[PDB]
């Protein structure tokens, strides 16, 4: 029969947990999404951003200062209907350019899923570098430094 | 040419980021997720959880006590292998007994967005009613009194 139980996320089942299959669940997708903007709008450190081209909103973005004092962009996505178009790139550079210019800091930082092998390669692109770290959801931490 | 810019989030365009299209982005869920789990293991007042069948991670949960005082099912999800067979429910009914033995209190909240028919009807059933509020997200509130 059924034997329904859960378990505490540690690094035994983290990696299974960000597997989770969930494609094609649109709705629980939008429930997702809103509960992002909930966290953010609480949260005086956290900002989140729609991205558009022009009148478009074409993605999502969430950053911000954590703690202790490291600028992180946490949440980056570029609508479906609109990937493989150069936006994420273009998006992504502006982003970065409007972090430094908002923060005293010069460095901004990220972790990606080691299989994400297209987001690695964007981010290379614009100048992040893996900088030896792990995040606290073991995921590889990688860093941009503006000179 | 693209026109690239970035919008706060207000009431103007919270649902249209809600409702952001992103099928298939496999990847990107995969990032969505880890921040999720980074997001939890950080703020003492959150928790995440893997649901499980047995030894199968099904489904994901993340709970707990906001402010002030309110406990609240944030996410939810059963793997899109394991949907319409009965997981959502039983699982969603344990969590909720496990809460209300966790906290003193009685009650616990949700929030729903209005074209999620599935999930108001599964919330419904367990004993969840629309108590006449909105969350900061625009969402309406749903609330479970246990007598």
């Amino acid at each position: 029969g059924m034997e329904i139980h859960f378990e505490k996320v540690t690094s035994d089942n983290r990696k299974a947990v960000e597997n989770l299959q969930v494609f094609a669940e649109q709705q629980a997708f939008i429930e997702s999404m809103a509960e992002n903007l909930k966290e953010s709008d609480q949260f005086p450190e956290w900002e989140s951003a729609g991205i558009y081209d022009g009148n478009q909103l074409i993605g999502y973005a969430m950053y911000g200062r954590w703690q202790d004092g490291r600028v992180w962009l946490d949440r980056f996505l570029i609508d479906q209907r609109f990937q493989g178009q150069g936006y994420g790139k273009a998006a992504c550079r502006l982003l970065m350019l409007k972090l430094i210019e908002k923060y005293q800091t010069n460095k901004l930082y990220l972790s990606v899923y080691d299989t994400n092998s297209s987001a690695i390669r964007l981010y290379q692109q614009l100048g992040f570098v893996f900088n030896g770290e792990l995040d606290t959801n073991g995921e590889r931490v990688m860093e941009w430094t503006h000179q």
